[PDB]
């Protein structure tokens, strides 16, 4: 890559059929020419070698990454975080839009990533910390996956919820409660005005609480619930477990009166969700265990708004992502890429609905609305429904009072002024 | 938190039963007391929750993640990379081990992780940066996965390769190539004295190499060469594809003569390896896309050596990690901690080959030796061997003699002066 190799991964947009490419933004530091180093970024991505031993052959313009716009400023300083290096000289800060060739890999989520971040990216000479920012599809790409099977469409219309936000709750206590008393608040919370009640990320098929039994009482406490106050009501259980399994549970969970499906995208690899989304019936909801590891540093890493992308596109109606509050340490605008991702038009990939956590409550509802721009997004309290001081079906019927509030452009506390379980709400929380 | 609910989140060793918990090494900064944040991070990691309404319950006994051991020291600069926090105060940097009652989740690879690493770990409150430095399991817990088929012992029987490490080679170039040039690279380098020739992280199942065709080729070359040299030789297939297809790539490239199959550990997913260690009938070996992204940074995310011991547990027999060489930008210690993680004796777990990855060539063997400590381990070549001046087959022999050299106890650069082959890769790298 020293000579002039270099010129053979540079590319103006004009010139490329871009239908071909798959369109990249890294973030980077880099020791030497800014240069050199994004052409062996692009190298090591894909070509890396485009001759054999005495051929003129060059199949660079087929099958390497290219180079479309780089941007480069220096830093006296050095790099940002103390690292250690394969170069000297001046280090700069950078950012390119790379057009990697989507042929090389084919419309697989695991070829994908070992691609756009496998050694070519992180390993790169000379090149410590990077970051990739954002990824862009072509339709004919897109087109060969199926994306959300419902989507937000879908979603609202399980549920006859129109013009507000998807209310979730997870229930609490979990770990540590026998299948029994948890349909109990389940029930309740459903009667207080929830519209799903979710298990939490961490319980799935235990000796203690198996889900065969858990989903057959909360399925229940479902049905009861929806038939007493008239509306749709919805359980989401969790089937968290060995890949082989996950089919198995679907089955185990759907039979027995489950709404909604609840998968760790990360920890159970989103390649065998896109296979579950093949066989599922009913909507399928990402948490977010993981995803934090890889995202949370600005300077190295891959943004979170790249994983929602890839979630949306594996099948997933839901992403349940870390939301405001300044518990949850994720910075505002990376929050709003998300919400943005999840929604944003994507060729023919639905929609999905994108769900801010935090520790969410009847106070905190009109801030998150406020920031989300719209009513289009869930709304995942813990405590603020089990927590609340009156019960869990108060504390439900809090949030729905809070969103009435909202609706009607009557500021909150103002309405909590004639309603106990509002008032309450904003009093503990 | 707040209250003395924080005692129930502590234990000494003496106290537990240490068989029904997974140890955890945390490194983590957080602002105001360290002990609050401790069991906050305990609490968020499994209970959280350990009464109901108005029971005198407390399931933390049973349930609940405990601080066997913490160290606390203050900094007055603030943390070490700029983030942004839920509190103020003094900001300390800590060192926890947390036992983790394991019968929460049940020996499945992606409960794990989704408890030592989700929610809990990265959303602590007033804890931005923390670290998963170390996973120590129990016998008992151990005993239910199989671990590696083959390990160490396996594979040196399969290439009757004794008292020397074993020589893998990656074919170059790779992407681009159809599939016929390709043998004939392997052919040769098999013939040099490579014992394994493999194919490149980013080449799988694809239009132009279809896989098919590619181990067909290579199979051929591999028999051929095997009986040429009267010592058994090795074709390693990148099976790497969407995970319900695994099970048809194994035995297409079984059948046509591949060897071992190398998997992309982190794409496909570490449940997803489990489950075709229960139908695969050859070695399998993992590569290290992706790793990179959450292991780099110190300070933040899960050390590597995690990652390792989960990828033998999975059912590897190989790990090609990161190794040495500054072009590879990982600290000295890290790699050897890996190394070490994969020798290391693990109850009924085998031992699996760690293969040191970086720019390697005849010229680094003896560094590699010498910083391994012992002839177990592998070696893989990219240049250096289909990079030699006089050609794969004289790069492959370069390697051989290099060892020689160093199974004698001659330095190198001395043997090299009566060996050509030898001599040309000292001159050329």
């Amino acid at each position: 890559m020293t000579p002039d190799d270099i010129a053979g991964f540079y590319a103006k947009r004009a010139d490329l059929d871009l239908d071909n490419y798959i369109e990249l933004d890294f973030d980077f530091e880099c020791a030497g020419d800014p240069h050199e180093a994004a052409a062996h970024l692009c190298s090591e991505q894909s070509t890396a070698q485009w001759r054999r031993v005495g051929f003129d052959e060059d199949f660079r313009p087929r099958f390497a990454a290219k180079v479309l716009e780089l941007s480069a400023e220096p830093r006296p300083s050095g790099f940002s975080v103390p690292v250690e290096c394969a170069a000297r000289g001046p280090v700069h800060a950078c950012r390119v839009t790379i057009a990697h060739p989507h042929g090389n890999f084919g419309a697989k989520i695991p070829n994908l990533l070992s691609a756009v971040c496998g050694e070519g990216v992180f390993f790169s000479p000379g090149i410590p910390l990077i970051r990739l920012q954002d990824i862009r599809f072509p339709e004919p790409y897109l087109a060969a996956f199926d994306g959300p099977r419902f989507g937000i469409a879908g979603v609202r219309e399980r549920l006859q919820a129109f013009d507000r936000p998807i209310f979730f709750g997870v229930i609490k206590p979990n770990i540590g409660l026998p299948p029994q008393p948890f349909a109990e608040l389940g029930y309740q919370s459903w009667t207080g005005g929830l519209d799903i009640a979710k298990d939490d990320e961490m319980l799935a098929d235990v000796d203690w609480c198996p889900l065969a039994e858990r989903a057959a009482l909360l399925g229940d406490a479902c049905r009861r619930a929806s038939a007493e106050t008239g509306v749709p009501k919805i359980y989401l259980a969790n089937i968290t477990d060995e890949v082989d399994r996950l089919t198995e549970l679907h089955d185990v969970a759907v039979a027995n009166g489950a709404g909604a499906l609840l998968i760790n995208a990360m920890p159970v690899g989103l390649s065998a969700v896109r296979m579950l989304r093949k066989h599922a019936t009913v909507p399928l909801i990402a948490h977010f265990p993981f995803i934090a590891a890889f995202s949370r540093l600005a300077n190295y890493g891959i943004h979170s708004r790249v994983m929602t992308r890839l979630q949306r596109l594996a099948g997933f109606d839901v992403v349940i992502m870390p939301g405001f509050g300044p518990r949850m340490m994720t910075p505002e605008h990376e929050v709003l890429d998300c919400i943005r991702a999840c929604l944003e038009p994507m060729g023919p990939i639905k929609p999905c609905l994108p769900v801010p956590g935090g520790s969410d409550s009847a106070a905190t509802l009109e801030n998150v609305y406020r920031k989300v721009g719209s009513a289009d997004f869930g709304f995942v309290p813990g405590r603020g429904v089990f927590g609340h001081p009156m019960g869990p079906a108060a504390g439900a019927t809090s949030i729905r009072q809070a969103w009435d509030a909202i609706a009607a452009g009557i500021p909150v506390p103002d309405h909590a002024a004639s309603h106990p379980e509002l008032a309450a709400a904003l009093r503990a929380f």
